[PDB]
């Protein structure tokens, strides 16, 4: 059913809250015992958000393999994506690790370390050309190389040195700096601008491994983005775009990382930023 459609029907019938709540009942429900055990407490940020055994990423080390982070691989659209939480003070040499051992080209970033006065993940990139950081627990250097500053947007360009092997990687930075501190944005033009821009650097490709996407839990802002992105790659690819599904795609997203989509404020702007998104790139 045309998706602008049923859009209009549950403003005007006000049902946001009812049809969010059917996806949370529907949602899969899969084991997380790595997450749990006692020795990964200080490397989850959340009590309550927790990545699947089945699809959890390994670092690989034979110590201990574990980083609060998701693959999200979408068969249809040939798309994946690395969900993640915002990196902690003691995993952020695990974080870069990740980035270096899944052959990541891009990290996208959805939040600002500062919100609602407190802090919502570590500085884990320099912020000086001349004051580089080297993450010891892992062995990795990592380098600012430039920065862009737009009005809605930050890109930066990264070196990461594998010190072990002195192999060295480009790395993309595209920081989404302008979410509102509460509720979603009023607009979806900034956010769909933003995606567009991400995909352009060639960071979404199938030639890099997947893209790394976080926000504080990397579930809610996370969600979005990967649900927008995954939508309009299935309205391109498919004979009739009116047959995509986003309640049916958010369920299959659903079954590699728990809790995609955070509140019904969230679904809706994920709804306006499908529907504003296929209209722009169809030619209009
Ligand atoms: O002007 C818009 C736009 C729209 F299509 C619908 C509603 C409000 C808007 F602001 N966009 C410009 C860049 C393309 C991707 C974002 C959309």
């Amino acid at each position: 059913m045309e998706m602008e459609k049923e859009f209009e029907q549950i403003d005007k019938s006000g049902s946001w809250a009812a049809i969010y709540q059917d996806i949370r009942h529907e949602a899969s429900d899969f084991p997380s015992r790595v997450a749990k055990l006692p020795k990964n407490k200080n490397r989850n940020r959340y009590r309550d958000v927790s990545p699947f055994d089945h699809s959890r990423i390994k670092l690989h080390q034979e110590d201990n393999d574990y980083i609060n982070a998701s693959l999200i691989k979408m068969e249809e659209a040939q798309r994946s994506y690395i969900l993640t939480q915002g990196p902690l003070p003691n995993t952020v040499g695990h974080f870069w690790e990740m980035v270096w051992e899944q052959k990541s080209r891009g990290v996208v970033m959805l939040n600002r370390v500062m919100e609602k006065g407190s802090l919502k993940c570590a500085q884990y990139w320099p912020q000086k050309e001349e004051k580089e950081m080297i993450f010891e627990d892992t062995n990795l250097k990592l380098t600012l190389i430039s920065e862009d500053i737009k009005s809605y947007y930050t890109v930066r360009q990264l070196e990461l040195e594998n010190l072990t092997t002195q192999e060295t990687r480009e790395i993309l930075h595209f920081h989404y700096t302008t979410w509102p501190d509460f509720g979603v944005p009023e607009s979806p033009a900034s956010f769909l601008n933003f995606l567009f821009k991400v995909r352009e650097s060639g960071s979404l490709s199938p030639e890099h491994g997947p893209v790394v996407v976080h926000c504080s839990a990397g579930i809610g802002r996370s969600g979005t983005f990967c649900l927008a992105d995954t939508c309009l790659l299935l309205m391109d690819k498919r004979k009739d775009p009116s047959s995509v599904d986003i309640k049916k795609v958010l369920l299959e997203m659903r079954k590699f990382r728990m809790g995609l989509i955070q509140t019904a404020d969230q679904l809706r702007f994920s709804y306006l930023a499908v529907i504003e998104g296929a209209k722009f790139i169809m030619g209009d």
